[PDB]
Formats: C-alpha cells, structure tokens, sequence
C-alpha cells in the first residue's frame, strides 16, 4: 500500500542505497528502485552493481510516491543535484505535502534544487559545510533529523535508523518496532 521512490545513481553510496531498500520492502511498503541514468545497471562508489527496477524516466509517470528517498555518497548526490528531472521530482514531492527523505551527502541535492529551505536538517559530518552554504537550513547532529516532511540523516552507520524512520513516517511506531526486532540491532 505506501509507495517509495528511491532515486539510484552512479557514485551513490551502495549501504545507504539497499538498507533503506530492505527495511522499507519488509515493511511492506512498495518500493521502485529507479535509475537516474535509465534503466541500466548503476555502479555504486564502492563498485558495488545495482540493477534498477526501471528508469527514472518509467518511474517518474508511476507516482505518486508517499516518499522519495535520497542516498548518499558525494558523487551519487552530485549526480542528484545536477539532474533537472531530480528537480522537478523533488518539487512536486514537496507541493502535494509528501515526505523527502535523504541521508549522508543526499540532503545537498535539496539545497541544489531549493527544497525544504528553514527546515532542520542533518548530513555527513563532512557534507556540513556544503549542506549550510547560505544558510539555508539549520543544522543537527542527530543521527536522524525529521522537521516535518523533510527527513535526514548522517551516514552508512544511521542508515538503519534513517530506514527505521521512514517506516515509521510512513506505516507507524508499531509496523517500525516490528520490522526491527528480526533485524538484531544494539
């Protein structure tokens, strides 16, 4: 029933792409792998091949997604921040009042495309200062960070509690505490 768009290109950072992948399918949430580039497979920063379910270009005319996810790793997301139709995915996500997830240098495609500015948001340590180039948001160190509809978080090591968290955005506290126990977090 809940729909999500996790947006793949080259240069992302591989953990962050497929935790958030896993966790949000064993929450029962549809999710569509989509590949910024088209439809061929993406070769992620630690060379790491992931083949899309379908390009960008397809799963942008399946929406609407009750939340578009952002990986990281800094090329990835500078793949993110130039891609026009990025933008207007992110746009359209934040004008029907839908969540926008994104993790470690993923929030700087938000900056690039002038999404979620005033919000409270968190990065990379090392994607900080980019991310506050401005001034435009203002910064957290909390490993995940949620201000409204706008949902961050640091690196490879949050990205279970970043996955955690869209599930419970998305699908509740309970179905969240459920998807965790057989995954032996602490």
């Amino acid at each position: 029933s809940k729909r999500a768009l996790v947006i793949l290109a080259k240069g992302a950072e591989e953990m962050e792409t497929v935790i958030p992948v896993d966790v949000m399918r064993r929450a029962g949430i549809k999710v569509t792998v989509a590949g910024l580039a088209g439809k061929d497979p993406v070769q992620c920063s630690r060379d790491v091949v992931i083949c899309p379910d379908a390009s960008l270009e397809d799963a942008k005319k399946e929406g609407p997604y009750d939340v578009v996810v952002l990986p990281g790793g800094n090329l990835g997301a500078q793949n993110l921040s130039e891609s026009a139709a990025v933008k207007e995915i992110l746009k359209e996500q934040e004008n029907r009042k839908g969540l926008i997830a994104a993790i470690c240098a993923g929030p700087t495609a938000l900056l690039a495309h002038e999404i979620g500015f005033g919000s409270k948001v968190t990065t990379h340590p090392l994607a900080k200062d980019k991310m506050m180039n401005g001034g435009h948001y203002t910064y957290s160190e909390n490993r995940v960070e949620k201000d409204g509809l706008i949902l961050t978080s640091r690196g490879p090591g949050t990205s279970f509690e970043f996955a955690l968290a869209i599930v419970e955005a998305l699908n509740g506290k309970e179905v969240a505490a459920q998807v965790k126990a057989p995954l032996v977090l602490k």
